[PDB]
């Protein structure tokens, strides 16, 4: 599914990810929308042999399984094609675990590079919320 973008916020307020861990909603949109362009069926392989999953790019050789990522630990016990799915639930279950992990969004390579220090509030304007 390819969410809009304040259909997109309001599924992730409602999954409790608004300042989730001090991060503002516009920040997990703007991830959102750099990582997989809001498509939550998006994957994308690595050179290490790895993969990323879903709307927020979520990879193999840490938080999910998708059994050909050798030495893949699954911290988040789910197969990486849980991820895929038109409900964001699993996906969104699982950032919190991954940005709870010590280095907080920088986890996401999009985010900082196009997110990190911008106007993210911008991403949430004209929102119903």
């Amino acid at each position: 599914k390819v969410f809009g973008r304040c259909e997109l916020a309001a599924a992730m307020k409602r999954h409790g990810l608004d300042n989730y861990r001090g991060y503002s909603l516009g920040n997990w949109v703007c991830a959102a929308k750099f990582e997989s362009n809001f498509n939550t069926q998006a994957t994308n392989r690595n050179t290490d042999g790895s993969t990323d999953y879903g709307i927020l790019q979520i990879n193999s050789r840490w938080w999910c399984n998708d059994g050909r990522t050798p030495g893949s630990r699954n911290l988040c016990n789910i197969p990486c094609s849980a991820l895929l799915s038109s409900d964001i639930t699993a996906s969104v279950n699982c950032a919190k675990k991954i940005v709870s992990d010590g280095n907080g969004m920088n986890a996401w390579v999009a985010w900082r590079n196009r997110c990190k220090g911008t106007d993210v509030q911008a991403w949430i304007r004209g929102c119903r919320l």
